[PDB]
């Protein structure tokens, strides 16, 4: 619960300097990888030299290359730190984190504000105990903590407190007492032991200022400005927090379920995964914080009848479907619908496909859904199968995926009594976080207009708590604002 670890600003050269002289046998980092964007690397220091283990994330899954997948970094790192004898050349073992200096990836660093504009965003969208560090324009190379003290202005109870932050030799201090080796380290150090000021006040450092909730009439001016690095940057300032959903998994890891996971390391959390009512499927639901989702895998073998159990179960009349059952050769989905006008058992569940329909984007298939031993359980379940998502990357322009969510969306609108709306794909987390957030933020432009705040990151963080990974690369991630802003476009000319 760290992940002081990873080194967003580092060549492989730095890497291999920063363990050989700040660094001892067993010292680790990650970092992304600049060979090829999307992907990373492990360094590892080992018998005196260092040693780089591959980390690929095409979109499903972070894939160390001769070890094993995972849905985030920080299960990878945990994963061989516990697990001592697993990464192999001769074991490799990951001892010590070689901890990060670069606040580029803080929530609360913002090196660009000046004085005025520090007070008037803590003035205009800060509540009490919200802070931010920014570079001092006074004195070059010193910094500054800006901080806002009172109650939830134009009467006084409230104030902006600035506290100057040298940096002197590396380290960082504001005046006196304790030198720290960064930034993160000083502003932790006040997050648990706060400034009391000599008259009692006392500088307490709640949340980090929020700078990425925006009008979504205004989302073509925000995306020119993540445009010359700001989609990375915020980005990765995103998966800096994902350490802070190291949630309960216990029930995927039992003997009896681990065979019903695609991937033994990717497991849905414990207090928001799908109980059958034998009780196991890797799947949870996602509540946005009307419409619910079903995040899901692609269904093994052994996990078709489950499969259709939940989906009885749950009463959901939709299915998400965002994936080939076959890409780059090897499997994603285990065909788990019979043929067209066929009907097929499977297990107590019995599915009849009425009929296909072929878009350029996607196939729908009507499907009747029952119960074998009682002939007043059909429904019609629709499955959108989105079949034009390339095997590398993701699309290059998002209208296929809107018109494809905008049909979904209007089918499970016409049944009133429909469940959960479910979405999976590989090991559902990567396009199947990507689709679903995609589908929460639409869902708040239909309803309250263009005139409404939409927050990216925040959803993305909100869906990460009910299953890790959901959204995984930065490509996703930019391809998730193109979509609002190629919708907010649709209504303004309509
Ligand atoms: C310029 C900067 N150094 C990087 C971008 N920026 C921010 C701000 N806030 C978030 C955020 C918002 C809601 C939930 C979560 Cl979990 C997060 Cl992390 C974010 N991802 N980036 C500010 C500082």
């Amino acid at each position: 619960t760290s992940r002081r670890w990873f080194h967003p600003n580092i060549t492989g050269v730095e890497a291999e300097n920063l363990l050989l002289t700040r660094g001892v046998d067993g010292s680790f980092l990650a970092r992304p990888s600049k060979s090829n964007p999307g992907d990373f690397t492990l360094s590892v220091r080992r018998n005196g030299a260092v040693t780089h283990i591959k980390i690929q994330n095409t979109g499903d899954y972070y894939d160390l290359y001769g070890g094993e997948k995972f849905a985030t970094l920080a299960d990878l790192v945990q994963y061989y730190m516990e697990h001592h004898g697993q990464l192999k050349e001769d074991v490799i073992e990951l001892k010590y984190p070689l901890n990060c200096a670069d606040p580029t990836s803080e929530r609360w660093f913002h090196g660009h504000l000046s004085g005025k504009e520090a007070e008037k965003l803590l003035t205009e969208k800060g509540k009490h105990g919200s802070f931010l560090v920014r570079e001092s324009q006074s004195h070059p190379g010193d910094f500054v903590l800006s901080v806002r003290t009172g109650d939830d202005s134009n009467d006084g109870k409230s104030k902006v407190t600035h506290v100057m932050i040298r940096c002197q030799e590396l380290k960082y201090d504001v005046g006196g007492g304790e030198r720290f080796d960064s930034l993160t380290d000083l502003v932790e150090h006040y997050k648990k032991n706060p400034m009391v000021e000599t008259l009692g006040t006392v500088l307490q450092l709640k949340q980090p200022l929020n700078t990425t909730r925006i009008n979504a009439a205004e989302i073509e001016s925000r995306v020119r400005e993540l445009s010359k690095q700001g989609f990375w940057e915020e980005f990765e300032t995103l998966q800096q927090q994902e350490c802070k959903l190291l949630y309960s998994r216990k029930e995927g890891q039992r003997q009896e379920n681990k065979n019903k996971n695609r991937y033994k390391n990717i497991l849905p959390f414990d207090h928001t995964r799908v109980v059958l009512h034998s009780d196991y499927i890797n799947a949870n639901i996602i509540m946005p914080e009307k419409k619910s989702y079903i995040a899901t895998q692609g269904c093994l073998q052994n996990t078709v009848n489950d499969f259709w159990r939940m989906v009885f179960q749950e009463n959901s009349r939709v299915i998400v479907m965002t994936t080939k059952e076959v890409e780059r050769g090897k499997s994603k989905c285990v065909k788990y619908w019979p043929d067209e006008y066929a009907l097929k058992e499977y297990g107590v569940m019995r599915v009849r496909n009425v009929k296909e329909s072929a878009a350029h984007d996607y196939t729908l298939r009507e499907l009747k859904l029952s119960k074998v031993g009682q002939g007043n359980t059909e429904r019609t379940v629709w499955q959108y199968h989105f079949r034009t998502w390339p095997d590398h990357g993701v699309p290059s322009d998002p209208g296929g995926v809107l018109d494809f969510l905008e049909e979904v969306h209007h089918k499970q609108e016409s049944i009133m009594d429909a469940g959960p709306v479910v979405v999976h794909c590989s090991a559902g987390i990567g396009r199947t976080g990507t689709f679903i957030v995609i589908d929460i933020l639409i869902d708040i432009i239909r309803e309250k207009g263009v005139d409404c705040d939409i927050d990216v990151p925040k959803t993305i963080q909100m869906v990460r708590s009910q299953r890790s990974g959901m959204v995984q690369t930065e490509a996703q991630y930019r391809f998730i604002y193109m979509a609002v802003q190629h919708y907010i476009e649709t209504l303004q000319r309509r």
